[PDB]
């Protein structure tokens, strides 16, 4: 995908193959996710049927189509506001403890001889975190994970029409029965004025979407320290902050996102009509040589690092902090407990939008 991102950067930064346009440079990318005057997100028809919503007329529908990452302002933000400082540094702060003993505890369950840290510990702190966090509980395991799958899975296809499976009728009476035990952000969205299946949606949201990109931060850290040797660099230099970021950016765990326009555009050289699709690869704007000397290469301690893989503009990704705080925890107290690591076997998830693995088995020493 790299060398092909390259060509592309060089010779056709925003090419249109007569289907949609696809943008590659970290200019232009940058431009389009800041622009949502004319690159909209209202890819589901959620403006279109909020008033049928509101109202009431539409009773059954998908609850990710009507949520506010395919929305526009001004209904971006009635929406968001809502749950703007969920994340707050003061809440993150009280969390420290909760992740982290969350964190040691999971690492305890791997078995050093050969275990899957995506199984083991990719894939549970997220959820017990978002869990404590919204007072959603946990009890079929499996469920949750299945939900978290499905729910990527539509949110990578914006526009893409999917009827509601068993897998996800179950996810919906599982919020459905459970707002009650919600917390402060989730009374929020409960009592207001958006319809059901709007508050659904939100919840589904929060509660789910970020499962699958966090646990994959997580992944595709391990894997990156590993392959090039920067474990013991970064413990000693303590540059996991730093170190997570270059992740972020080599290895984002969401490769692209997209965008529509609503009118006449003129991007770069090239004129992009109304009503077309833009496909914005956050992937290779990351490596952009022009922002990024040396972007081919992984920098544990780059610094600053724009990067975009939480997207940019009003959009920018809600759980960022938490993202970041889970994935630098994890990061540190893994490489604690384990002196040594060896890759024994992985398996990547097969998905055009995301990026991460469903299985990496390794083998430990302790100490
Ligand atoms: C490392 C993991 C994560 C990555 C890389 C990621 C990436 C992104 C990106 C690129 C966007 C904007 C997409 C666009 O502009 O179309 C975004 C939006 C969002 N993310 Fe994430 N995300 C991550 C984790 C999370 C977590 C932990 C949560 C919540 C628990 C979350 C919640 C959201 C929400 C609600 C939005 C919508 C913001 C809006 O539309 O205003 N994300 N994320
Ligand atoms: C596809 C596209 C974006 C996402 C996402 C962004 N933030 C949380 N999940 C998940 C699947
Ligand atoms: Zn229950």
């Amino acid at each position: 995908m790299y060398d092909w991102f390259s060509e592309m950067r060089k010779k056709d930064p925003v090419y249109y193959d007569g289907n949609i346009w696809q943008v590659f440079s970290y200019r232009y990318t940058k431009e389009v996710l800041n622009n949502f005057s004319k690159f909209s997100s209202d890819l589901t028809g959620y403006h279109e049927r909020l008033e049928d919503l509101r109202n009431g007329k539409i009773r059954f529908d998908i609850p990710t189509r009507y949520t506010m990452l395919t929305s526009d302002p001004p209904l971006h933000d009635e929406l968001r506001s809502m749950s703007a400082d969920i994340f707050s540094p003061q809440k993150l702060q009280t969390l420290e403890t909760f992740i982290r003993e969350t964190t040691r505890s999971l690492l305890d369950s791997i078995d050093p001889r050969e275990d899957d840290i995506v199984k083991k510990l990719a894939v549970p702190l997220p959820i017990i975190v978002i869990s404590k966090i919204l007072g959603l509980p946990i009890e079929d395991k499996e469920k949750f994970k299945e939900w978290s799958d499905l729910v990527a899975f539509r949110l990578g296809k914006p526009g893409e029409i999917f009827e509601l499976g068993k897998k996800y009728l179950e996810l919906i009476g599982y919020v459905k029965d459970h707002l009650n035990s919600g917390t402060e952000v989730v009374s929020r969205v409960v009592n207001s004025n958006l319809s059901d299946i709007e508050k659904l949606g939100y919840i589904i949201l929060l509660l789910i979407a970020g499962n699958e990109t966090t646990t994959n931060l997580i992944s595709n850290s391990v894997i990156d320290f590993t392959r090039f040797n920067l474990w013991q660099r970064i413990r000693e230099e303590n540059l996991y902050l730093k170190a997570i970021e270059e992740a972020l950016r080599y290895s984002p765990p969401v490769m692209r996102t997209v965008r529509k326009t609503k009118e006449r555009v003129k991007l770069g050289d090239q004129t992009i009509e109304e009503g077309e699709y833009v496909r914005v690869w956050i992937a290779s704007a990351n490596r952009d040589e022009e922002v990024f000397h040396d972007g081919e290469k992984f920098i544990p301690d780059r610094n600053p690092n724009p990067h975009l893989s939480f997207g940019s503009g009003i959009h920018l990704c809600l759980g960022a902090p938490l993202a970041r705080l889970e994935a630098r925890i994890a990061i540190e107290e893994f490489s604690k407990r384990f002196r040594h690591i060896e890759i024994l076997d992985t398996e990547k998830v097969p998905n055009e939008v995301l990026n991460g693995y469903k299985r990496l088995v390794v083998r430990l020493k302790s100490n």
